[PDB]
RNA sequence: GUGCUCGCUUCGGCAGCACAUAUACUAAAAUUGGAACGAUACAGAGAAGAUUAGCAUGGCCCCUGCGCAAGGAUGACACGCAAAUUCGUGAAGCGUU
C-alpha cells in the first residue's frame, strides 16, 4: 500500500528531479554567495570578481 | 654611375648632352587585451516502477569530420506556481433616494 501511494503519486522522472534539486542548490549557492557578498561590502573590501 | 662631346683642353678639374626616376602591412620593438590542457573541490547522464535502442524538432550553444555522411549522453539545452482581449444569476442580511 506505501508503494503503491507513492507510485501513484509520482509523475516526474529523472531530469526534472535533478533540475528541481539543482534549482535548489542553485538558489541556497546563491543565498551563501549574497550573504558573503554583503559582509564583503558592509564591513567595506571592494574585492572585485571574474 | 657610365658613355659621347672635332668642350674648354689637359690627361687634373669643370661644362653640356644622353641613358638611368620613388622600396617599405615602414621594428632588431614598446604596448594592448584574450587565451593551455588540465589539475582543484562540487558534479552524474532522457522517456509517467526498474533496465534501456534510438530518430528528430528550435536557435545569441558548440566539438570531431572534406562532407548536403556519420558521430559527440537520443551531443547539450528545452521541464514551464504553462492565466491573452472580455462577464453575468438568484435569493439573504444591512444602510440609502
Ligand atoms: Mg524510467
Ligand atoms: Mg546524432
Ligand atoms: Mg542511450
Ligand atoms: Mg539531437
Amino acid at each position: 500500500l506505501s508503494e503503491a501511494r507513492a507510485r501513484l503519486a509520482n509523475t516526474q522522472g529523472k531530469k526534472a528531479k535533478r533540475k528541481a534539486r539543482e534549482k535548489q542548490l542553485e538558489e541556497a549557492r546563491r543565498l551563501a554567495a549574497l550573504q558573503k557578498r554583503r559582509e564583503l561590502r558592509a564591513a567595506g573590501i571592494e574585492i572585485q570578481k571574474k
